[PDB]
DNA sequence: GTCGG
DNA sequence: GCTGATGCGC
DNA sequence: CCGACCGCGCATCAGC
């Protein structure tokens, strides 16, 4: 929070480019700058000082000076005043409503939470659940609650098949004292890159979690990825906990390290690392790390036995999970 | 919007 | 039904 | 300049 003002501004600018302008590269340009500045161990004094960091160019440097001088940005002041931009930004806050759907709804006169509710008919399944738990999904999850949730998930999974291995990733694995949701990596020995020896591997876990009323809703569900809603159980007479977003990713057992690297993040860390990988002539996804031939085509998966092995291939000193929060 | 070649 | 492009989210 | 910007699972659609 050393340069909170500045990083907030860049984040607001990032969200505007993404939601309203549908300018994804500008979105990331601002996010990166916000990321690099949030990490800077000095209270920024000028745009020039900021322009020294990678990701901060002339435009952002200029904005930082305006912000430091006045304590605000005129460009953002006007963006806030604009009713169309405001409505669009708001609607994208509902899970399932992106920049396109948001702009479309606004074109129909649907601009508020009140409008969305009275128009459920115009929403697909995901958007309907996003609206249902709109308030809840805005809440942070204390680590203490993440710990209780982890205990339920691992124990329920164990009951389905002792050979299952569920690992909580995301910011939780990064040591955060609060998380925006729960990310669960799942593996089973019967599912590898070589073959699937048993079907419904993900389904059974989902099924079991619904049986005990932990999983309450489903946003989307496939053979290897579940996106849904869960809730901790509350005691007698006590207010029940808010509903939480939960994602479960089933990855081939022999590709765990690439999988846990991916799911631990952060997203920007993944983007930076995968970009660096490319520079070093490699390509990384949640399954493997492969070399890039002269042509530019991915070769065969390289051997991996730890997260560190991935970092070594691209000549990066190993970074613990707690230091990947970019 | 920023960067490297 | 399929394939592929697009939206959306991780 | 100017091209590059990470990589992919699921839901949905158009075109066949
Ligand atoms: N490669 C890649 N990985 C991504 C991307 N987005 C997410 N991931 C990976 C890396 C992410 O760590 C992981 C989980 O996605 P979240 O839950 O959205 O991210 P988080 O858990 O870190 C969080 F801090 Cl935003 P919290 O949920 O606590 O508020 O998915 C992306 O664009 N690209
Ligand atoms: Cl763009
Ligand atoms: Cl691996
Ligand atoms: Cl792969
Ligand atoms: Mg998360
Ligand atoms: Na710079
Ligand atoms: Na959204
Ligand atoms: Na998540």
């Amino acid at each position: 929070t050393l340069n909170g003002g500045i990083t907030d501004m860049l984040t607001e600018l990032a969200n505007f480019e993404k939601n309203v302008s549908q300018a994804i590269h500008k979105y990331n340009a601002y996010r990166k700058a916000a990321s690099v500045i949030a990490k800077y161990p000095h209270k920024i004094k000028s745009g020039a000082e900021a322009k020294k960091l990678p990701g901060v160019g002339t435009k952002i440097a200029e904005k930082i000076d305006e912000f430091l001088a006045t304590g605000k940005l005129r460009k953002l002041e006007k963006i806030r005043q604009d009713d169309t931009s405001s409505s669009i930004n708001f609607l994208t806050r509902v899970s399932g409503i992106g920049p396109s759907a948001a702009r479309k709804f606004v074109d129909e006169g649907i601009k508020t939470l009140e409008d969305l509710r009275k128009n459920e008919d115009k929403l697909n399944h995901h958007q309907r659940i996003g609206l249902k738990y709109f308030g809840d999904f805005e809440k942070r999850i204390p680590r203490e609650e993440m710990l209780q949730m982890q205990d339920i998930v691992l124990n329920e999974v164990k009951k389905v098949d002792s050979e299952y291995i569920a690992t909580v990733c995301g910011s939780f694995r990064r040591g955060a004292e609060s998380s925006g949701d729960m990310d669960v990596l799942l593996t089973h020995p019967s599912f590898t890159s070589e073959s699937t020896k048993q079907p419904k591997l993900l389904h059974q876990v989902v099924e079991q979690l619904q049986k005990v009323h932990f999983i309450t809703d489903t946003l989307s569900k496939g053979e290897t990825k579940f996106m849904g809603v869960c809730q901790l159980p509350s005691k007698n007479d006590e207010k029940e906990y808010p509903h939480r977003r939960i994602d479960i990713r089933l990855i081939p057992k022999d590709q765990y390290y690439c999988g846990v690297l991916y799911f631990t993040g952060s997203d920007i860390f993944n983007k930076n690392m995968r970009a660096h990988a490319l520079e070093k002539g490699f390509t990384i996804n949640e399954y493997t790390i492969r070399p890039l031939g002269v042509t530019g085509v991915a070769g065969e998966p390289l051997p991996v036995d730890s997260e560190k092995d991935i970092f070594d291939y691209i000549q990066w000193k190993y970074r613990e999970p707690k230091d990947r929060s970019e």
